[PDB]
């Protein structure tokens, strides 16, 4: 039972947002919530594991909500539409969520459950763009090879995804998420006939 | 002078091999170079100002690598492919500055020096994919035309490329860069014709 572990939270995202993440130390979270460090290694068992639990939190309370009815809501394009304008929702209202993780992706972990929470995070953005991806498949192709398509073309979404968000950080004049996201689907659209050639030269 | 300050980098960049980028410190670094904290600020003014002038360095070393579209061998045809075989190669050794550059993009600095640095080398990324966009237009289409098409598809294999170093990092085992780079080179000449023809509206 964990009171003290929201405090302390509250207390790193007020520190995220004025010194940064470089400038935050064990120190400084220690100040702000009135806690040990001990207690604060306590807990999440690291500084890091404290951003590894900000990020955590965020997660759940911004990326898990509402996937379903998409599906309900009609079969036609307009499940498209739904998931780029929610994957759109979450990038241009810039979250400090998105900011966290790449925080914590490029930085080497010393704490190895940061690593574990990083995986989690990653591996259900990339289920979200597995899904909506396997639906842009036309339903006549072999499931053999509609596997290896989706798969390559995930992994291109997600990339095209990453870079989505560094283009909204550092050109945030110039940059239109939803016209990118926009690209992204045509480009999607034109990779599926070249994928399924190149699997023929077995 | 700049003798003293290439010994402060390439104490700066052992230390980003070995330890955190948020653990290490100023006194950090001068337990590896050896010089008195003083001598250092005269150089740079702060640890940010430190870590921004390493990943500089090592930016310019990297885009060096990679020849211009000019410079590129082979005929007229294929040079966009000589170009793209050396960022790959590159992007296959998985640089350490790359991943100092998004960690420094991503910070909110005291510094405004830190920021300047982050665009110099932002503004250089988009030139240079910027010079090779150009390339891969139909000989018969004007410059007129271009600027608009070209700038969207820049942003776009800008995007892709900074995800594709976040591929390699998150999943080493399954990235292929090669592959996702030929994906990006297939998806742009497909979406050439397809902004092109969207501006014989306009």
């Amino acid at each position: 039972g964990e009171r003290s572990r929201e405090s302390i939270l509250d207390a790193t995202e007020r520190l995220m947002a004025t010194k940064g993440y470089a400038a935050t130390s064990i120190s400084d979270i220690r100040d702000a919530c009135g806690l040990a460090p001990s207690s604060i290694y306590w807990h999440f068992g690291s500084k890091e594991g404290v951003l590894a639990a900000m990020m955590e939190r965020g997660a759940q309370r911004f990326f898990a909500a509402i996937p379903t009815w998409d599906e309900a809501h009609g079969p036609v394009e307009q499940r498209s539409e739904r998931q780029l304008t929610e994957l759109v929702s979450l990038q241009s209202q810039h979250p400090d969520f998105l900011r966290l993780f790449y925080l914590l992706s490029m930085e080497r972990s010393q704490d190895p459950a940061v690593a574990a929470v990083v995986r989690r995070v990653r591996n259900t953005a990339i289920a979200r763009f597995r899904d909506s991806i396997t639906h842009l498949l036309p339903s006549d192709i072999p499931p053999g090879k509609a596997d290896l398509v989706v798969a390559e073309l995930t992994a291109f979404a997600v990339a095209l995804s990453d870079g989505v968000y560094f283009a909204g950080h550092l050109e945030p004049d110039t940059t239109d998420v939803e016209r990118m996201y926009r690209r992204l689907r045509q480009a999607l659209e034109a990779l599926i006939p070249v994928l399924l050639e190149e699997t023929h030269h077995h």
